């Protein structure tokens, strides 16, 4: 799906 | 914080 990630 | 809006 849609990606976020925030390290 | 960071945004991310998927409509």
């Amino acid at each position: 799906g849609n990606n976020q990630q925030n390290y």
